[PDB]
RNA sequence: GGCUCGUUGGUCUAGGGGUAUGAUUCUCGCUUAGGGUGCGAGAGGUCCCGGGUUCAAAUCCCGGACGAGCC
């Protein structure tokens, strides 16, 4: 004995797998220098306000 | 129905900065009687004093 | 090595039907000879992946190593 006890969910049901990444990188096409958010992979448009975020 | 997924505690870090200090002996300059806080090297404390020097 | 499926993003946290919270860090200021350290701001999610079930079940039930197919 060790006079200590508990536990700890063993990642059973909160685990993952994800591509080479760092927080200078693009989750959506791999490159270095920008993000997902800017990626020049994407059509850029179109877009608008809507009520859920401006009311 | 019961659930169950471990029987003894884990880590996931740990520390060593510490270095088995005593609150007897400065982290500033290591000397012993005081704390940095009241580290006679410091420019406001423990008398706000001030370093010396010469050229000639 | 190439082609096809790319937006998984703090990390950790128990989770017995419903948005998070807490632990800790990172960045800046104060020192820069401080690890007795702190405080405010900036950075945290519709919280394992797919199929089945009544409005709804992270452990509701089932499969499941660090992905798979083609050249
Ligand atoms: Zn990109
Ligand atoms: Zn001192």
């Amino acid at each position: 004995a060790t006079v200590v006890s508990g536990q700890k969910q063993d990642r059973q049901g909160g685990e993952r797998r994800r591509s080479q990444l760092d927080r200078d990188q693009c989750a959506y096409c791999k490159e270095k220098g920008h993000w997902a958010k800017d990626c020049p992979k994407k059509p850029r448009g179109p877009r608008g306000p809507r009520p859920q975020t401006s009311l």
